């Protein structure tokens, strides 16, 4: 008895044969596992580093079939010392004659071809200088992550490429049984078959790993803004302002974990780069988790100038730390804004915000908020930001934040949080009214948002609604669908609140779902902390020019001109929706209403698009001369 | 030798139908070399040893060493031969194989084949497994249908009353796939005895493993869940003890009709259901393929599949049968009139007045084949029920076929007591019968009017009217209308209704009819019709007064023959005065009063003794005495004062309270949307109370009763009639009864 390989590609590849009684026959495919191949290559003079089953390059054999159902365990010195069934005692057709491929691991290569970069394309496997593809047999993302990890390109996203289908065709295929998604190389996947079988009705395997179009923000004053860069494989390049869109920025900031897009800026706003410039039009739908999944139009024949880079500013720009604590997960809150650190007041600081704060720093569910200055009094600037987190947001930048006109507080009233430090630890809104503290009232119950009926809806009910929402007292409890009809269920019909209840559902009502109303009687509230902005002038052709008026506590007022800057007028103009910059103007037209001025000394940081997050002096309702009133004109 | 003395034997095998081939010749046993051995030789061999259907052929050491000479070599054989020695060969005893172990064969009758079911919800259910060469393998479901499943169940030994395909609750097995494309015919004693692809490790890929579910029919149930009753919702099945849904591969109305018939809810209308509840998820599904449509149950369909696939890219099947909300008219003195009752699946209830609109009445009269709606009555006109009082509002649009398709808005327990049940009067109220005929398709025409039957007068009777009459009685086209007393003279009143059917009407009540001033005719001139029997065959009125203080409070004049004339007072009843008042544009009530102001023109009379039946709203359909222009004294001349169309109700005094307006036979309310001073001014202009000073909202004087007619009234402030102003007229008002309007005015 003796073994041999025939019509492979080296001395240790191809169809396997055994001589019995003096005649040369083959082994059957059934029962042929990696252990059997290891035993066979141990018997032969071949390396045993990688021992894979399969008939690379081999055609249908010829002769007798002499063995089948080989059940070796890797503890025997020959293929025929195993628990073979019986000599010539079974049937296998000649299309499933056995084969092996054995290597020392020095010439087994994998590469993706036919794509925009090395991490997207059809998978091509080169074994012993023979090049072929991989067939889709359970080829999921779980299988694909092994290949992406082996190549060094992030994690797999989808099984498809885009460009350059001009790939050389071959008739040899690689078959994967099942892999855990846990291995470092596809060669470590259990029982992968090389060649022999052919697969029709089944196409080649496709890959696009995450490192195909990695985005990055390079230079900016605040954490999540700057010039946009994309990595083509191994090389970094900037993006033209022409080939970009709001959806592209949204998916870019979703990939980088920086929240929803708040600003897209043309021109070298953050500085001209030094590198390659791509011309690749992104056509993102907007729901993709990565830029790699974005379909991209092919390159045109034109090229941009380097001074045409595009920049992005996104929501999550809030820098908060804990200081003066025994551990990093306990201490006093300090927030960076406008260029300096400082402590945080606890006028509107509660547990719901501490949860999000300790989820930002990965310290688990918040435990308590010690009062006074238990971890230390303030020794500098005190920021008066009131955070109104619901509690489910993952970062303080997602929460609604108000800093305009905030009221001061003494240094002995600074917030601080102590937290568990264990990572493993883990219901009312206003809509369609504009802003957060005015509009139709909606309540969450039974997994759905519903409305409150108009009947018996008076100002005392809006007191409780806006006390729960943190908007202070109410000014209007409106009905008859003032802000528009809703959609969905109606949860509560009659309100008999005292006006002192802590939350809305402490109120007396007929019971959940006990309603006799329709969607034209939806309830709405307008409250003290409602803010709106406008520009007024007398019968002009343009509306975005004139006197700045802010709405607060139900009354209009003007804004002081002291300490104004270009960025403040810019954010005001953006909020009104007319331009991204503007210029202050003297007291024009020498005529206006004598309404007083509500707030003065407004300072804006980079990143907010709404004036409400610009810190300023506390509210004051005093009369001012037309010299102190602010007039702006936006371009 | 002709081959009679030769004999063949199977040796060293598992049994008689297995092993090495041996042939006896010249007193010596010998074997046959395996050169050029194919399935044809095996088929030939497994024919004369009585073991049939050659399964496998072997070679070399499959059956050990042979002994003796070798008789045959390099034989060529066909697939159908009498014996192995009937083939062409080089010669007896001639061979050049240079081998020692010879050929062996395995026929079906000796192979240790067996069949079993695994991974099932019962002893016999789930995936099929067949033993071949000692290994258990699966069957690919390429062309795996009910006949094969029946054969499998019969072989297994468990009941064959209902046999279905599909692997329920079973996962695809790992191993060989021994059989593929089985084509059993429904009587074979075994699955492998049929025609099937040759035993081999198939690569069948587009398909999955095969399995069966056999049952006796007493453990299969079908239900609907998520709907408003047992006859609406998503369809759920319970086979053995496992629940599932039905995928909508071919879920047509022809498919849903079978389900509705099985449940008993009449017929299928729609493939969607308004959702009253959330239903749980379920892993296994049921699949169908083009049932005939006349099947009594879904278990008698063709090759339905239970399990085996996950219905993705397709959604669950859902239906609403006719019995979901089945209407009925009860307590009526005439057909197509009475109190409305609705069956909610299997219970009858009476509906409340405020939940019904004219569109709902139209759809009800259409579904009952009762025609258009002529009036909606409230306040238990036909009497109050004695059962449940459904409290769901109907949001019907027009042109709907059944009351089940309507959207429905549920409400809490009803505020209304049992004395607010609604009723309807539709259009087809004409009772006609054919009497004194050998068959109901021919005979005398009797018409039921007032409270009695009578013989219709054939003065204006024509063939088109007979066509309509016999289309009503489902008797097809009428043949002829015999004259004279062909079927016997009348035995009572002779109604003189004049029917003017066009010819295409489906009911005699949809034809125009006139009975006022209808001339008399003798006892022998009486109508009667005979028909084929093959069912498949197919005037003005006004009220005058010296001054027009109101609009309907004066002397009555009828227009005929180009002149006006007053109407007699003899036998004037409440219903006749109501009909006149309603026709002339005021509420459905009035009172007759003696002549006033004694200055009406001395116009002659036209008609006397006018009696009006229930159901018609126009005066021309009321039987009476024939026209005559006799002069009449003012003592016999009629004067009527009708109730106005706009009243104020529940107010502490007159000229104040809730606005109620009459239409469609019922008193409805006015919604408070855009209820301001101009509309109140118009309202108190119609009523003779003078200028208004305030308009009220949200049912200040009391919550109303009935439908709602007007919405978003936008009077300019000087319109003569509130019903001249714009508004969402005739319902559609999206207001409850907490929005009833009210007016206060200067006395
Ligand atoms: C797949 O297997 C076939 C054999 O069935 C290989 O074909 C033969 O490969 C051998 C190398 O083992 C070649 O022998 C040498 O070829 C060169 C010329 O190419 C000559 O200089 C040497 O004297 C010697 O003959 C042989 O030519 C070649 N024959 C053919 C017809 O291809 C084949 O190489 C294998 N596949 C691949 C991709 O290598
Ligand atoms: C769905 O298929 C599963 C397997 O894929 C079936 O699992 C097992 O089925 C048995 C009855 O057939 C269940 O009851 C067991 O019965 C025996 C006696 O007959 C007893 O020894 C056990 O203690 C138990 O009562 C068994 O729980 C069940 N096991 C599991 C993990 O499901 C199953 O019957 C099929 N149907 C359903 C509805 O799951
Ligand atoms: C509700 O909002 C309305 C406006 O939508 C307010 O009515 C105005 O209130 C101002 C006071 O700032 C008065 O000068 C105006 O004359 C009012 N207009 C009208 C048409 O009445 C009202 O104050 C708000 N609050 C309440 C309780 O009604
Ligand atoms: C993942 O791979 C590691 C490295 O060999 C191994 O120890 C571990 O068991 C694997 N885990 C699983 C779930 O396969
Ligand atoms: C149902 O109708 C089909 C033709 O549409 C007919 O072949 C079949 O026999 C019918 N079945 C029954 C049970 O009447
Ligand atoms: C109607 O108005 C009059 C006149 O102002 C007033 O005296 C009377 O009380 C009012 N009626 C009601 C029911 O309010
Ligand atoms: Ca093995
Ligand atoms: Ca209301
Ligand atoms: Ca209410
Ligand atoms: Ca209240
Ligand atoms: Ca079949
Ligand atoms: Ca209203
Ligand atoms: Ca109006």
């Amino acid at each position: 008895l003796s073994l041999r390989l025939v019509d492979g590609v080296t001395e240790c590849s191809g169809r396997l044969e055994v001589r019995f009684q003096g005649e040369w026959g083959t082994i059957c495919d059934d029962g042929w596992d990696s252990y059997d191949a290891a035993v066979a290559c141990k018997q032969l003079g071949c390396p045993t580093a990688v021992t894979a089953i399969g008939r690379v390059n081999a055609s249908k054999g010829f002769g007798h079939i002499w063995l089948d159902s080989v059940s070796c365990q890797g503890h025997e010195p020959a293929i025929w010392q195993c628990k073979h069934h019986e000599w010539g005692k079974h049937y296998c057709n000649h299309n499933e004659d056995a084969g092996v491929t054995c290597s020392d691991g020095s010439d087994l290569e994998l590469r993706l071809r036919g794509g925009g970069s090395r991490c997207a394309g059809t998978v091509e496997v080169e074994i012993q200088r023979l090049l072929g593809k991989v067939c889709d047999r359970g080829w999921g993302l779980k299988e694909a992550d092994v290949v992406c990890r082996q190549l060094g390109c992030g994690s797999a996203l989808k099984t498809s490429y885009q460009v350059y289908s001009k790939i050389q065709a071959t008739n040899t295929w690689l078959f994967l049984s099942s892999c855990n998604g846990n291995e470092t190389s596809l060669w470590d996947c259990k029982n992968w078959q090389w060649g022999g079988l052919t697969c029709d009705h089944y196409e080649e395997a496709k890959i696009t790993c995450s490192a195909h179009r990695e985005p990055r923000l390079v230079g900016g004053d605040i954490p999540c803004s700057g010039r946009v860069e994309v990595k083509h494989g191994d090389t970094w390049g900037s993006i033209c302002d022409s080939d970009f869109s709001l959806e592209a920025a949204s998916v870019l900031c979703r990939e980088l974990q920086c929240g929803t897009v708040v600003s897209i800026l043309g021109g070298a706003h953050f500085g001209e780069g030094n590198g390659q410039i791509w011309a690749e039009e992104f056509q993102c739908e907007g729901h993709e988790s990565h830029l790699s999944l974005c379909p991209v139009a092919p390159r045109p024949e034109g090229t941009c100038s380097h001074s045409r880079d595009v920049g992005v500013v996104c929501s999550r720009y809030t820098e908060i730390r804990l200081v003066n604590g025994k551990t990093p997960c306990e201490g006093r809150v300090e927030l960076k804004t406008l260029g300096a650190w400082g402590s945080l007041c606890n006028s509107h600081w509660d547990i719901e915000d501490a949860h999000v704060l300790c989820q930002q720093l990965k310290c688990g569910v918040a435990l308590s908020t010690p009062g006074g200055a238990r971890f230390g009094k303030g020794n500098g600037q005190i920021w008066r930001h009131m955070f109104h987190c619901t509690g489910t947001e993952q970062h303080m930048g997602d929460c609604p934040v108000t800093a305009l006109g905030a009221s001061l507080c003494p240094s002995e009233q600074v917030a601080s949080v102590i937290c568990s430090g264990n990572q493993s630890q883990t219901q009312l809104r206003l809509v369609n009214g504009g802003g957060r503290c005015a509009g139709r009232v909606e309540i969450y119950h039974e997994g759905s948002w519903g409305t409150i009926c108009d009947d018996s809806w008076d100002l005392s009910d809006a007191h409780v609604v806006c006390r729960q929402l943190g908007c202070g007292e109410a000014i209007n409890a409106t009905g008859s669908a003032h802000f528009g009809e809703g959609t969905g269920p109606i949860w509560l019909d009659e309100m008999k609140c005292n006006g002192k209840e802590s939350r809305i559902w402490q109120c007396h009502s007929h019971g959940w779902g006990q309603q006799n109303c329709r969607h034209k009687e939806d309830a709405g509230v307008i409250c003290s902390e409602f803010m709106s902005l406008r520009l007024t002038s007398e019968a002009s052709r343009e509306a975005c020019a004139g006197r700045l008026e802010v709405f607060y506590n139900g009354a209009w007022g003007t804004v002081g001109k002291s300490s104004m800057s270009e960025t403040t007028v810019g954010v005001v103009c953006r909020q009104l929706g007319c331009a991204d910059k503007g210029k202050i103007n003297p007291a024009s037209l020498d005529k206006a209403m004598s309404i007083p001025m509500w707030v003065d000394n407004v300072q804006c940081p980079k990143g907010p698009d709404t004036l409400w997050q610009c810190p300023s002096s506390p509210w004051e309702k005093r009369l001012a001369s037309p010299s102190e009133e602010t007039w702006i004109t936006c371009d």
